[PDB]
C-alpha cells in the first residue's frame, strides 16, 4: 500500500513549509490536547487567486493510511477552503502565499497519529497538488535519548549512534516489543529512516533501544549554506547574480566534494532553510523568487545517483531533486527556482537499487557532525484500531 | 573536611570566567586524553603588572581533595606563573586581563577527576587570590537523559525531572549501588545540586536513575537579562547611564516579582554573561568596568535572604552576592562593578537554616523553562585511591 509524505506535485506551487506555527526552528509534530498549532505555509505561483480546499488523511506509524472514517479522527468536514491569503508584493515573481493552521475553528483531532493534508484545486479536487505531513502526540511516556560517535562499531570515527530508553511508569504496556512501533529519523529525512527496532530489555517500567546495530547512522557533515537576500550584493556563497527576463539568476559558488579532509565546525540549521529578504518586514509576501544554480565538480560518481537534499526539497529524493551530469564541465549542476533567504543543503548519492541516499561519497562522514535524531514511538495493541503516537522526542549532539 | 569551589577571595579580581577555550557556550569539563582545553580567564585592577602563580589541587567527586600527590595527577610544577597577560586600552577603570589555558605546555593531567586551580600572588604564596574549578573526563560510559516538566508529584506545573541512564557495556561495573558517586547540577549551581543517587535499576550493561523523587528541580523561570555595551546609550534594561567620578553608573530599570503570573518565553543563557562592547575588536582588554545598581521591588521575604545569583559571582551564594534590603525605599538593592557585556541574572531566596536557594519566591517556577542540567558520573571501586570521572553530560529541554 501507499505512503503519504511531504511533497508537491505541482509546479505552481513552491516553499512548502510544514512547522510549529510561531517557531523559528521546530518540528513537524504537536501535542493533542495542546495550544500550539502546526503551520502549512506555501506559495501558488502567477496572479491568480485561486481557490484551494484540503482533506485530512490519518496514517499508521508507516504512513500508510489507517483503517479510521473521518468522524473517528476529526471534528469538522472534508473539502475546507483555505482562506488566510496575501499577494506578493515588489517582486519580478508573481505569487500568492497562503497559510493554514492546524488545528482550527473548522477542524480538530480526536486522535493521535500521523496525518497527511492533500491539498487541491476546489475545481479540481481529484488532482492533488502537495501533500502536507505532520504528526499528532498525546504524550503518555517519556523518552531518555543521548547520540555518541563512540558506537558499536567504531570510535568517533565516522558514525553517530542513537540510544533510548522509553520510560512508561504512568502508561504501561505489557508486550512492546509487539504493541511498540518505533521510528528514528535522522535530519528530517525518511530515505535512511530506522524503525523495526527490538527492545534490548523490558522493564515493568522501562523499555530500553540501547546498543541496537540498525541505530547507527552515518555521521554526515555540517549542510552547505548559501544565502540570497538581495539582487544587489552577492550573499554567502554566492559567486554573482544577473538578470535575464524574467528573473534574477544566482550563481552560487563551486561546490567541491568534502569526504577527504578534517571536520570544519559551521553552524548550519539541518537542512532547513528560512524566507528572509533585504528590509523586508513581511518575507512570506516580498521575498523575489530567482534561478538559482548549483554546481559541484567532481567526477561523475558511478553506480548510482546524486541528489539535491534538504528542506528546499522537502528531503524528498526523485525526479525533482535528482542532479544531472555535464560531461563537457566535468559538474553536475542544477538550476532550481528559490525564494530569496537563507538556504541549507548538501548532496547524497543513492547506490543502483537503493532508496537510501549516503552523505558519504560528496559530504563525507564526520563523527563530530551536529545532527538531530527524532524518535516516534506509535503505540498499538491487539484489536485497536490504528497507530497511536504515545511519544516523541528530538535530541542532537 | 573541606570543599573547592569556582570562588574569587580578592577585591582587585574581577570577571573570573572557566569555559572551554575556544567556545561561545560551554560547561567546565574536558576530556582527558582530548585536544580540547579549559580556559582560565579573569581581570586583576590597578595599572600594576603583578606576578600571578597557580597550584593544581585534585578533588574526589563531592570537591574535597583527594589524597592523590602531585606526581600521581600532573606532570609539571606546582607554582608556575601566569605569562599570559595584556593591559587593558580605553577604559576609566585600569586593569590587566589574564588566561590560562589548561593543559598546557608546564602542566598536563595523567587522570581523570575533579581540579581546582588555586591561583596567588607569587609574593604570598599562602594567601589564594582565587579558586577555579573544573572536571576532566575520561569518558567509558554514554549517558542517556531527558528532562521533563510531567513529573512524578506534578504535571507540568512548576517543577522539572531529569531521568537518565548509564550505558556501559565497554565499561562494565560490578556493583554500582556502591562504587558510583553521581552528581546533577541544574544551570550550573552547586547550592541545589543533587548526589546520593540510588539505581532504581541495574542490568548488565545499564544502570537507571529513572523515577528518582530527588531528581525532581524546581522549574524556575529564563533568566533577566540586561545590557551595557556602551556609556551612549541605554541598553537592554538600563534606564540610564551616569557618571560620578572615576566610574559610570548604571541603573538597570526596576525588577519585580515574577512568581505570581504565566511562562513568558525568552531567550536567555541559563545564568552566563559575555564581555563585549559597541565596536570592540578585543572586549577583554578594552571593554570597562561600571558600578551596576540592581533593584528589587517588593515587600521583605521573611525568614530568609535574597541572594542575586548568575556566573556573575560564579553562582556562589555568600555574603557578596547577598542583598540588602532598602527600607527607605521598599526594595532589595545592590551596587556591584561589572565589565561591560551581556548578562543574565535572578534572585534566589534561601531560607534561613539553608543552604539551598529557591527561584519560587522571587523568579517563580513554571515547567515549561529551558534549563540544562550535567550528569557527572565519578567511579570508584574498593581500594581505588580517587574517584575518577568516567561520563558526563549536559542535557536541555
Ligand atoms: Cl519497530
Ligand atoms: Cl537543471
Ligand atoms: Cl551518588
Ligand atoms: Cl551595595
Ligand atoms: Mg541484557
Ligand atoms: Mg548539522
Ligand atoms: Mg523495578
Ligand atoms: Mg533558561
Amino acid at each position: 500500500q501507499v505512503k503519504f509524505f511531504t511533497d508537491v506535485n505541482s509546479k505552481q506551487i513552491k516553499t512548502l513549509q510544514v512547522k510549529v506555527a510561531g517557531e523559528l526552528i521546530s518540528e513537524p509534530y504537536i501535542a493533542l490536547g495542546g495550544e500550539e498549532q502546526i503551520e502549512i505555509n506555501f506559495d501558488g505561483l502567477g496572479s491568480g487567486y485561486t481557490r484551494y480546499a484540503y482533506n485530512v488523511v490519518h496514517c499508521n506509524a508507516d504512513w500508510t493510511q489507517s483503517q479510521l472514517s473521518p468522524i473517528e479522527y476529526m471534528n469538522g468536514f472534508q473539502g475546507t477552503t483555505i482562506d488566510d491569503f496575501a499577494n506578493s508584493i515588489g517582486t519580478t515573481t508573481q505569487y500568492s502565499n497562503y497559510r493554514l493552521l492546524l488545528p482550527n475553528d473548522d477542524v480538530q483531532f480526536k486522535v493521535s497519529g500521523n496525518y497527511a493534508i492533500q491539498v487541491y484545486n476546489e475545481d479540481t479536487p481529484d488532482q492533488i497538488i502537495f501533500t502536507a505531513c505532520f504528526s499528532v502526540v498525546e504524550p503518555v511516556v517519556n523518552i531518555s535519548a543521548s547520540v555518541s560517535g563512540n558506537t558499536d562499531i567504531d570510535t568517533n570515527q565516522s558514525h553517530q549512534q542513537v540510544s533510548f530508553n522509553i520510560n512508561n511508569k504512568n502508561f504501561p504496556i505489557t508486550y512492546p516489543q509487539t504493541d511498540l512501533k518505533i521510528f528514528v529519523y535522522q535530519d528530517n529525512r525518511r530515505d535512511n529512516a530506522v524503525t523495526d527496532l527490538q527492545p534490548m530489555s523490558i522493564l515493568e517500567n522501562q523499555i530500553s533501544y540501547t546498543y541496537n546495530r540498525n541505530l547507527i547512522f552515518p555521521a554526515g557533515n555540517e549542510y552547505r549554506r548559501m544565502e540570497f537576500l538581495s539582487n544587489k550584493y552577492n550573499g554567502m556563497h554566492v559567486e554573482n547574480i544577473s538578470f535575464h527576463n524574467p528573473y534574477y539568476n544566482v550563481e552560487l559558488m563551486t561546490d567541491y566534494r568534502r569526504d577527504k579532509g578534517t571536520y570544519q565546525y559551521d553552524q548550519d540549521q539541518d537542512g532547513r532553510f528560512f524566507i528572509r529578504c533585504s528590509d523586508c518586514n513581511d518575507p512570506d509576501t516580498e521575498a523575489d523568487y530567482y534561478i538559482v544554480h548549483f554546481t559541484l565538480a567532481c567526477d561523475p560518481l558511478p553506480d548510482g545517483s546524486v541528489y539535491l537534499n534538504g528542506e528546499l526539497f522537502n528531503n524528498v529524493l526523485d525526479e525533482k531533486s535528482k542532479m544531472g551530469y555535464n560531461f563537457e564541465t566535468k559538474q553536475y549542476e542544477k538550476a532550481v527556482l528559490l525564494k530569496q533567504g537563507s538556504y541549507n543543503y548538501q548532496y547524497l548519492f543513492v547506490p543502483t537499487g537503493s532508496s537510501v541516499g549516503q552523505t558519504g561519497p560528496i559530504e563525507g562522514n564526520y563523527y563530530q557532525t551536529q545532527n538531530e535524531y527524532s524518535i516516534y514511538v506509535y503505540y498499538r495493541p491487539m484489536g485497536a484500531r490504528y497507530d497511536r503516537l504515545i511519544g516523541v522526542t528530538t535530541v542532537r549532539n
